[PDB]
């Protein structure tokens, strides 16, 4: 019943903004017995699957972002060794490597930091950093013309791409 | 009394991480009626100053922060809860970004609610709009206005703001 939550707050346009998108995956309780989402994560899924540069998602992109959900959950309960519903530095620094990035260890604690609360991550920065590391990395790919690993930016696209996300 | 409120919610290690600070500011009434900081504009908020990075910050960093966000707030109190598209546009402007038409939108958009732009959403994009031109201007060796940037270096940082 994907479409049922989608379609119950989708504007007239057929699209969700991200305060639609938080309303329909709360209502969906997706996140089961974790915590919810907050907007910010709901931002950073609209920004992910904005290809049109609206801020708002149709069903298809949903579709995607859901299946891409269901996945990152189940991720999450993989490396949740005890049941808690939040995970510790060592199993999100796992979950991330299981991802296929091969991050920097400097680059692994500074994204540890920016989310740890009482030395755990939530559900809901997990995600977030599941969708934000995706966006993050599809904008960069798309810069790196000569496929090296580093990309020139002009100011101003590169402002752009890291405000939408 | 911004120390008071400070050191009533800082750590053993005399600063405070984003929930405090989010409890901190709240606390201080720099808020008012307007709806408080979320915990996300918090984290900006010591990425902005994290020049040790620690995802912490101390009280010499909350002075600065202290002030900026009290102009920010006059500014949105004095340029008009929220605001509108062409408001906010305006302060972006204002504030020294020239940044094209496309980009603009871009920015109003990813807050953008029913047409409206709230406190919270406004001070989030002040503080990383600062944050990531401080990040990108320290690439940009030759101040041409470009930057490289080594994959793993590029997500450190965005990942940090």
């Amino acid at each position: 019943s994907v479409y049922t939550y989608f379609s119950a707050v989708a504007g007239q346009d057929g699209e969700v903004d991200a305060e639609e998108l938080q309303r329909c995956l709360t209502q969906s309780g997706i996140n089961g017995t974790y915590s919810p989402f907050s907007l910010e994560t709901c931002r950073i899924m609209i920004a992910m699957l904005d290809r049109d540069h609206t801020g708002k998602m149709g069903f298809n992109a949903f579709k995607e972002l859901w299946a891409a959900l269901n996945a990152w959950k189940e991720n999450f309960m993989t490396v949740d060794q005890d049941g808690s519903g939040t995970v510790e530095h060592h199993e999100l620094r796992q979950a991330i490597g299981l991802m296929g990035y091969r991050l920097s260890p400097q680059t692994l604690t500074t994204i540890v930091k920016r989310y740890s609360k009482n030395g755990r991550i939530f559900f809901d920065d997990y995600v977030a950093c599941c969708v934000k590391l995706r966006a993050l990395t599809d904008f960069f790919k798309k810069r790196d013309h000569l496929q090296q690993g580093s990309a020139d930016f002009i100011y101003d696209d590169f402002l752009q791409g890291t405000m939408a996300i």
